[PDB]
């Protein structure tokens, strides 16, 4: 019942980014892989922490919407092993290659979305940086939830995605499920407009500051026309300025099946 | 937090089979999945055994060519529960539908197998009972192998009876000691490559069960290789027929056949 990667078996290749801790890497291990490693050859002590919470997290997941996690290693340098998705994240396909997806598909990206949160939820996981770019569609098709380590069980920037009780840290702890749902909620208004809230301000000291009052919110005037009204309707409802009113994934996950189920 | 289903969280549907270790449904658990389950209203202890060897294989895979396992659930039911495939077994697509997939494809889909079979086999894991019917090409991209029901991990039964067109020799025969190995893995996967190249199934032309088990068993019978393809290339059906050999020690292992399968790749026509 071990996960742990027998030592020197990891073949590293192109250097792909830098998430969390480390660089990640396209490589083999029976197959083409992601690898997440450490640069440095001494671990240091909250290196090697950050790095035991998230194969802590990871390995408590096996769903088809949630990364892969295959492994870990220590082997020279610590190691996380993942799947290798094939294809390019949802923040890219909307705003950089700009592809234009149909409805239906923009629909059923948002439900396996859910679908991998909804699981998350399940095991007391909280993502804690849920954003376009960590939504990986694989092979064209079906979504593939990423990066964790942020991510915590129970008890840069990347602001456009956060809910105001987290900008604000009012708590020092205003993480929660809510605040995975809100991000949802700016991935819907994302597939749903095909463009990043707030694009007509151009200094983000006054997005966060804003966000954070209260003073400004996603403008959902601005979604596409062939959209359902019940999505239009649950986005805002992913949306609330309030934590507790937002509703949680098992609900956002009735309400996209039943939309979805109704389309056609 | 083992993968032990929360009680009452699963349910089931449409019944898409039986079977000696169970019947599978179409359930749902966090979205679509497959789970197999056991119709008696008490497991016998044999029962209750195969059960729990199948989850002690199937918690220690991780691969993109494996059948995803999910959970299991003994309080309501003994239930295994897998992600649920999009699509039709490699069965299905070449001898029910005969889809015609390009070369291109047939070398993929017989590179994603022996992907998946050389993972099982580093973690010493045989599984037993590899055939076209338990390879399932999910969204018809990925390989998937299932059907883990007489799996078993090297140094940890009496059952099977009903595919026998992928049993190597020696497992027909049972002489030996350990009639099973990595290399009678490496004859289905040889029988499984056949399939591929020549879209037909071993034997058709015989149809008496038990004179194909013995002839195969005795090596009087062997898989008809010029019925393979034309446009299936050379190092393939050569990298067959030593899947197929009748001595087992001289199969290739995973490892060599898959360094072979992506070599014969990287030269094909444009
Ligand atoms: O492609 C991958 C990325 C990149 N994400 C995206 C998203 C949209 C388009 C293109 N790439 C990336 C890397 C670094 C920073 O972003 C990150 C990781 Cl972990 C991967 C793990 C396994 C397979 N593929 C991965
Ligand atoms: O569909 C599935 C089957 C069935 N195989 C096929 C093959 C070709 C077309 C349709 N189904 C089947 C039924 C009974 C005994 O095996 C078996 C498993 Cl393990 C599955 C696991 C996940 C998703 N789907 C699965």
């Amino acid at each position: 019942d071990d996960w742990e990667i027998p030592d020197g078996q990891i073949t590293v290749g192109q250097r792909i980014g830098s998430g969390s801790f480390g660089t990640v890497y396209k490589g083999k291990w029976h197959g083409d892989v992601a690898v997440k490693m450490l640069n440095v050859t001494a671990p240091t002590p909250q290196q090697l922490q950050a790095f035991k919470n998230e194969v802590g997290v990871l390995r408590k997941t096996r769903h088809v919407n949630i990364l892969l996690f295959m492994g870990y290693s220590t082997k020279p340098q610590l190691a996380i092993v993942t799947q290798w998705c094939e294809g390019s994240s949802l923040y890219h396909h909307l705003h950089i290659i700009e592809t234009k997806f149909e409805m239906i598909k923009l629909i059923d990206i948002a439900r396996q979305t859910a679908q991998g949160m909804d699981y998350l939820h399940a095991k007391s996981i909280i993502h804690r940086d849920l954003k376009s770019n960590n939504i990986f569609l694989h092979e064209d098709l079906t979504v593939k939830i990423g990066d964790f380590g942020l991510a915590t069980v129970k008890s840069s920037g990347s602001i456009l995605w956060m809910a105001p009780e987290v900008i604000r840290m009012q708590d020092k702890n205003p993480y929660s499920f809510q605040s995975d749902v809100y991000a949802f909620g700016i991935v819907l208004y994302e597939l749903m407009t095909g463009q990043l809230p707030y694009s007509n301000i151009n200094n983000r000291d006054q997005i966060i500051f804003m966000v954070g009052r209260g003073y400004l919110s996603p403008d959902l005037s601005k979604v596409r026309s062939n959209c359902p009204k019940a999505m239009k309707r649950l986005m805002a409802e992913c949306l609330k300025k309030k934590r507790d009113e937002r509703p949680l994934f098992p609900q956002i996950l009735a309400s996209i099946e039943l939309l979805a189920r109704s389309l056609p």
